[PDB]
């Protein structure tokens, strides 16, 4: 994991989200996205906040 070590895979959960969290995916070409701290994985849920793009 970038942060933390590897996640679990997502249980029912609607928690916000920690930032922290980097993408990468299975040998399979794709890409997902995995929150180091939470210790999640999702390859659909949005990023719930905008970077230096909106906010410096």
């Amino acid at each position: 994991g970038s942060d933390l070590p590897p996640p679990s895979p997502p249980k029912p959960k609607t928690i916000v989200l920690p930032p922290n969290w980097k993408t990468a995916r299975d040998p399979e070409g794709k890409i997902y996205y995995y929150h180091v701290i939470t210790r999640q994985t999702q390859w659909d849920p949005p990023t719930w906040e905008s970077p230096g793009d909106d906010a410096s």
